[PDB]
């Protein structure tokens, strides 16, 4: 009657491959998974100029992606008591305690509510010494709590605290602890000289290849680099936490806990979460120039939805990702491509596949 595998490969082909040649992207790497079945589908080359084509061993930077990462080691730490939510950052980074910063808790800085935190850190903010110095110079604006502004620097500070909460530096707490308990093999902080044949460049929008700057706080907000098999697997992770030791467990569960709302997205830990079934313009507002580039007034979550779906776009100027998941389906995708197309593109042809299936 026509193989599942088949089907999904024909809906991926009508609705992600166009994408392909309608931006130009050199590569790109699709995944589905439905009730633990696995499907894989991979387009073009990881370097034109190597004539090198995408493949399950390819490495993508995820961009703001990571950030799910990030959330995930937070519930980590604490749900095993190494941290509390409420805590503020200066109980770790003790150059922060009594500073203005200090007023901030992990869960608003986590979450992007400090009310005075932009997108980018300044451009001249690099070591580890000017960013300590930004932090202890930082001054509240709007009243802390109310006002989600999207932020780099916000999510990247969560991050640096919940290392220091577990005694380890970041990029050591994904890659020795949070990586292997969910079982990925094939992603990284920093790719290795053994793999660094297998990470793909990024495009511009000259087609010309780019590979991510270092910058500040870079690998809690949007330093990783992953492959789609391992991608499939984090999404199931997230589609069956039980199936996992209980410290990931419950930190997987807490990145599905929605904080509040702005209008139809609930902002949960790392994840946006909507109620679903949800439509694709619910989905595309989610990701708006005004949601995305400004600060917007939070709201109490006042009608808690039984059913949900989750969702994360990420971008470097190379690379563009994007993960959705639906546990009533038990069925989740994964898009990467290196070179960032709108994502609007993005997530209309996940919304038409995830829909078609079956
Ligand atoms: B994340 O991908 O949401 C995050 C935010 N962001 C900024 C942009 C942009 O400037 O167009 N796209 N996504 N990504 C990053 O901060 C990594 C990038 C830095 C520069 C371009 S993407």
């Amino acid at each position: 009657n026509t193989p599942k595998d088949q089907e999904i490969k024909k809906l991926v082909d009508q609705n992600f491959k166009p994408l392909l040649e309608k931006y130009d992207v050199p590569g790109m790497a699709v995944g589905v998974i439905q009730n633990n079945k696995k499907y894989e589908m991979y387009y073009g080359l990881q370097s034109v100029q190597d004539k090198k084509a995408v493949n399950s061993n390819t490495i993508f930077e995820l961009g703001s992606v990571s950030k799910l990462f990030t959330a995930t080691a937070g519930g980590y730490a604490k749900n095993k008591g190494k941290i509390s939510f409420d805590d503020t950052p200066g109980k770790y980074w003790k150059e922060l305690k009594n500073t203005p910063i200090d007023q901030v808790n992990l869960l608003q800085l986590a979450t992007y509510t400090s009310g005075n935190l932009a997108l980018q850190f300044p451009d001249e903010v690099q070591t580890d010494q000017q960013v300590l110095t930004f932090f202890k110079d930082w001054k509240p604006k709007n009243p802390i709590g109310e006002y989600r502004q999207y932020s780099n620097p916000s999510i990247g500070l969560f991050g640096k605290v919940v290392a220091l909460s577990m005694n380890k530096p970041f990029d050591q707490v994904l890659e020795k602890t949070i990586f292997p308990a969910l079982g990925l093999k094939h992603s990284y902080v920093n790719v290795p000289k053994t793999q660094m044949q297998n990470y793909a460049f990024g495009y511009n929008q000259e087609n010309q290849p780019i590979r991510v700057n270092p910058g500040p706080l870079d690998a809690p907000a949007y330093g990783v680099k992953s492959t789609l098999p391992d991608m499939l697997s984090f999404i199931h992770a997230n589609l069956n936490p039980q199936k996992y030791p209980t410290d990931i467990q419950r930190a997987i569960n807490e990145t599905h806990q929605g904080r509040y709302q702005v209008n139809t997205m609930y902002q949960a830990l790392g994840w946006e979460e909507f109620s679903y079934p949800a439509t694709l313009q619910t989905l595309l507002d989610s990701n708006s120039e005004q949601i995305v580039m400004k600060p917007n007034k939070v709201t109490a979550i006042s009608k808690e939805p039984s059913v949900k779906m989750y969702h994360k776009t990420g971008s470097t100027s190379g690379f563009g990702t994007y993960v959705v998941f639906i546990p009533k389906e038990n069925i989740g995708l994964v898009m990467l491509t290196n070179k960032r197309i709108p994502n609007e593109e993005r997530i209309k042809a996940a919304y038409v596949v995830l829909n078609a299936i079956k």
